């Protein structure tokens, strides 16, 4: 246990008896709704979403990072990083491993994530970035390049990142480039999206039985004029091609000022490529901000379609959901912790929404009544249910709160290597 | 003619000598870059663009309506504008009308039209506002409404636009509806979009052999919170489920901010299902403001991607153009002009673009000379080009200068009693 | 009472008993916190906003308006159905007026309003719209107008809102205009815009020495290309230009995408000349949908800058709040009333920021504690103390279950002619 | 000369007979039109713009840097490129330094730079990314920073900023900064405006009285939840407290979406408070890109309030305007050479405006002839006047092809050491 056993208990039965008098009090609140507690509690105990192995290190913006103590030094540092994350929200037992970054002896992987008690979820590759003795440049595209060469080495990595997922346990590969143009005639945009569906055709041949090809969707940065796959359109036409295996992947911050993403879910999940979520708040771009700490309400409407989903028996259907954030001016375990914890709260609100009452007031069209019906829930404070799911599960009470208590941040700090401030770069 | 034809001769002639300095200056300028001026002229004397009958009256907004003089008392009026558009530009010669707006005796319509030199475009329904004596409302939506008699009610009335575009020579239905919620929670999402689709389909029984049905997107307004149809992602799906005849229709004032218009554009074209256009430019919202007047560069960008799927050889590609504003501060004839001649302006310079030149430069990542082959196109002033054209073909050097010196818009005032409620 | 005081009653006793539990576990739970819920719902009593008296009819987009029953024609039927929402809200005890939609006898406004419970807060001029009979238009600018006559006319109307805000006891005169443009060159920014600071120079002269004259600024919509108050920028130079009686007024869904507009609230509060808010909210332009019913966050954040101000106690703070909204597809009042609701639950929560421990985070520079700290307020359900304020001072537990009871809207329709 | 004068007579000979026809032709256009050319050309010749010493290197995102070929080593590097871009458009005398990137003996500067045909033109102060062995990071801002020894340490740079351009022939200060924060309720709005207004004010009484000091806003990024200089707003409320040396400098990229700068641009120097200009193109955000690549009518635009200040008779206006770009998929030189020249295009444009016609319109309320008026001017093809000053200046008729014949990146390369490709940062 990355956290003592005993820290974890003391906190807890410190902040018990509080606990108590809130969980009952929503109880009888929930009871006199028509609804039991307990219920909400089961489902919520068992809403699970995976973290980035590259969200556990500070992260920066092209101007600057400034890095805190104890940074992690390598995907091993890493996952005992998320391993804190996991014991005390009980809500991320899986991680995300990105290569090249995360590459790493397929048997030392997966013996720290079984020794930590992880999993593995979605691989992701990098093509949008150049490494050391790499043979083509990825300045002007990938899988979408003009240079056959180019596309053929980045079909080849992605078919690395399969073999590596396939020795520790994933079940996916997630693609997501940066191939695109800054400039008006630099790219055709019918050849260069041509190109990007005949290679990554090539990669779905490579893709396990059991296996799933999300395609990730985004408006633009780092290409500033034009991105091969830049909204939900083309990520359906992308999906809709390759094959049954290939859905579409919904990152929060990634769409245009304004749009209605929870309407785009209910759009995927219709016809059957909703292949999962990038969770993360923003306000001007894809800023990747801690979910839910910008705009809470439209968080819980995403959850509203998800939930309504899972309700009406969509028998083929379970989402990937993943967190998908930088962490720049915060601890980042701290931060993975309460972003984890803000999406079991949407979550948990949904479970809340009266679906028959609702159902009536839209059949009806008394608009004011059906927002009403959701806002009862998304009202309700289900903090003691979060707490309470922790809590019976080997978590914390209050994470952060144990986190700190736990004086683990030092602790690291003092086993690792000291950091040095510098220029962009996540 | 509307306009006399000595008032057209006389405006031509007293800026005849500057045309042929500057179409032949230009012409020399195209040549020592390997374009032939005549090629182009006369493929642009071949552009047109449909004009809205909505149009030609002053538009408004919701905070008000602000009339200018003798606006058109009706349709027959209406056609009677239109017809000066099209001598004076020769851009235009077909009209898009909109019902129950433009109802009216197909035959007449059709009589009206001949005698004015002008044809039909796609009709247009009109099933986002109530006409006198429906039996259900379109308060909380139309072809997806909750209600299955009002969703019937909606298929019936576009029904009805089809037997009138048949009977006066149009060959498509566009089909635009404000259909949507303004509160979270007030419509499920899926099920609106399913009772829209099942709609659409039997509107799709309906088509002639040698139709098409165009639905139009747009992200909101007059819904606030979600619409049905919000984008051409959503589009796509209904043209793709509803067969061959069925195809999205891209209005350049209804996508998100910072939108990559142009890659829509050929997105759907990549995949066949570009149906037509609906010119006009904005700066915040769907301002339906004159074409090009805002963001010129933008619309020349859009028909790059046009001339592009030519260049490619993309077959059968027949995209409807018509023009979608709403003129609110100046006259409308005069905006709708200038408008058209816009858009052919940004048609002629996608038409210079080398791209023999673009081509390579694409395959080897110049980024700089790829931008700068579009900019050397763009940048070239082909106005010499659009006046030899209209003036080969009956229309104005300065269409504008031309209606102005005419006295049209005294003249219709003199006639046409103003509204008093 | 426009509605019956038994139904009332009788709607607050079938909640009484769920409403008592609620309040008592709230009560317990803010007592842990160090808060004393009686303070709170004190507070929450005395928190006011105007309703716009154009509010209470059914709205409308330049495609279609779709009416309801009972539209309410003219100033009188309008008074009438505010006196609704304040009889059970008891949050909207003043109504905005527009003048010359609302043009009437002085007298007979003021002895109306007085026997609704009712009282009337800021003046709004209208030159964004022409009026029968008018000698100039206003298609091309009002105060802005490149013609003299124009402007003097946009003049006199404005203190002629004056002269009638003076008789019936308003304290405030709120202009907001279409003046701009919808193509480059058709003005010329700067000119225009001196054109503007003049003629509100003009109708500054005649403010009383207990007025306030507040401009309103607008991204865009009427014009499409510019507008001459368009941002806080344009309009904080115009309240400094004018004078100490001349502030801002911040419209929710009157900014640029994305635009963080707590913090214009925050400079324009340092500065003294955040004169008033109007509440609604958006998602795509200037949407004047229902307060909070999009982004509720936002609103909160809103007002943890209000409520901060006064806690640190700053000068020249005193804003005059008012919802700006219009209503296309629900009953005006139903809206209207949870519009006030929300408002009131936003500042209800920002009331229960602790505003020591934030203060302790923002100095440590622990960003997480302190966006953690806002969201303890924020996730704090105060549904009870509203409703509990509400039955306290007259109103209803569940205003619109209270007003659906009592068949208001069937009754309104009863009495007044729809168009068909 | 970096470029060889026997290469640049050499290609533009091979042009020289083209240009005159093009010119005349322009001549005799533009004489039908009342203008005459000349008068054009002349002013067109004198119009300069500075360039960024940074933008001479390859920039790049946070999720990667693709470096070119011959990346220069050092400022000295830089300034041999920048003396490239303005001995072939004569356009950029000038050069924009940013401390400490290019801090080195100030006197070795100023040698170079007179050597090379450059002078300078503002200094930037950098307290938006921590330095090697600095004291104070500023994580959490600068001069706004909670922390006082952070705001010293910030205002003593700027300080230092000072010292060195006074040694180099600069004549103002531009302070554009990080802070923000990324979270509500992270930052006090309202204190850390304060904090920020007192440490400016130390720095303006440090300012020389010859010198201008310029403060500039941005929307978001570093910061993405609040920026203490945020809009023109808050930069209007800077200049204006600390003094008449103090002015806003206006970055086309830095505006909310949809934002009508033209007209900001115009309100500032109604108020006495527009300093300068940063000239780049966006469309999504803070793009960085070539002026004019994506919206040159808006270019356009915002070089007619300009102009028009000038035919208004405003007084004691002249701005001081600056390239601020980055170049991450072009041959930096290149792009700063056509940036450069796209700025003196529209410049040359809003020349072409008839006023007195313009005016008539305006006062008469006749929007459409009004915007065909400006119309008229933006839609002349004004390059032979461009070029043709550049040919009478010493310039090139073509400058990027000129570069490229010259084959002086070819010959950088292999001066300098190769680069390798990384992580994000500018
Ligand atoms: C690191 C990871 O590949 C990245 O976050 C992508 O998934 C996408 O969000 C980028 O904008
Ligand atoms: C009148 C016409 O149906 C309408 O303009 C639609 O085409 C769409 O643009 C609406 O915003
Ligand atoms: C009717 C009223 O004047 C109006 O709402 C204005 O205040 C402004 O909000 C308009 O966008
Ligand atoms: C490096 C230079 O200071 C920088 O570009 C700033 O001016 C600002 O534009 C950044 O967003
Ligand atoms: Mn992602
Ligand atoms: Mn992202
Ligand atoms: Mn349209
Ligand atoms: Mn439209
Ligand atoms: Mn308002
Ligand atoms: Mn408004
Ligand atoms: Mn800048
Ligand atoms: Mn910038």
């Amino acid at each position: 246990f990355r956290i003592a056993q005993d820290v974890v208990a003391r906190e807890n039965d410190r902040r018990a008896s509080a606990l108590k008098e809130d969980y009952e009090a929503l109880g009888a609140n929930l009871a006199r709704r028509g609804v039991d507690i307990e219920a909400v509690t089961a489902k919520v105990e068992k809403f699970f979403v995976a973290v980035p192995s590259w969200g556990v290190g500070t992260g920066g913006t092209r101007f600057a990072r400034f890095p805190g103590t104890g940074e992690p030094r390598g995907i091993f540092d890493k996952l005992d990083d998320c391993a804190v994350i996991q014991q005390l929200t009980r809500a991320t037992p899986n991680v995300s491993l990105h290569i090249p970054w995360d590459k790493a002896d397929p048997k030392e992987l997966k013996a720290r994530g079984d020794a930590l008690g992880l999993g593995f979820d979605a691989m992701n590759s990098n093509t949008f970035s150049d490494a050391p003795g790499q043979a083509h440049s990825y300045k002007y595209g990938s899988l979408s390049h003009t240079n056959a060469a180019t596309r053929a080495q980045a079909v080849e990595h992605n078919l690395e990142c399969i073999e590596i997922g396939k020795a520790i346990g994933s079940k996916a590969l997630t693609v997501w480039i940066g191939d695109g143009s800054n400039f008006p005639g630099q790219s055709n945009f019918t050849r260069a999206f041509e190109r990007y569906l005949s290679a990554m055709a090539e990669i779905y041949k490579g893709l396990p039985d059991d296996w799933k090809l999300f395609s990730e969707h985004k408006m633009y940065e780092p290409a500033f004029y034009s991105t091969v796959v830049q909204d939900w359109g083309t990520n359906y036409l992308i999906a809709q091609t390759l094959g049954p295996k290939a859905q579409c992947l919904v990152d929060l911050g990634h769409h245009a000022p304004n749009t209605n993403i929870e309407m785009i879910v209910a759009r995927l999940i219709q016809f059957g490529k909703l292949g999962g979520f990038h969770f993360n708040d923003s306000k001007y771009g894809d800023d990747d901000l801690d979910a839910g700490a910008i705009e809470p309400y439209r968080l819980f409407l995403v959850f509203n379609e998800l939930v309504d989903a899972e309700a009406r028996g969509v028998k083929g259907f379970h989402p990937a959901h993943m967190i998908d954030q930088k962490h720049n001016v915060t601890d980042p375990i701290e931060s993975l912790i309460n972003s984890a914890n803000e999406i079991r709260r949407a979550y948990a609100q949904a479970l809340l929404v009266d679906r028959a009452a609702l159902s009536g007031y839209q059949e009806d069209n008394d608009a004011l009544m059906a927002t009403e019906t959701l806002k009862r829930a998304y009202r309700t404070d289900v903090e003691p249910i979060l707490a309470e799911a922790r809590r019976r599960t080997g978590g914390a009470v209050d994470p952060v709160a144990t986190y700190r208590a736990s004086g683990y941040r030092a602790r690291v700090a003092a086993e690792r290597p000291a950091s040095v401030a510098g220029g962009g770069g996540i």
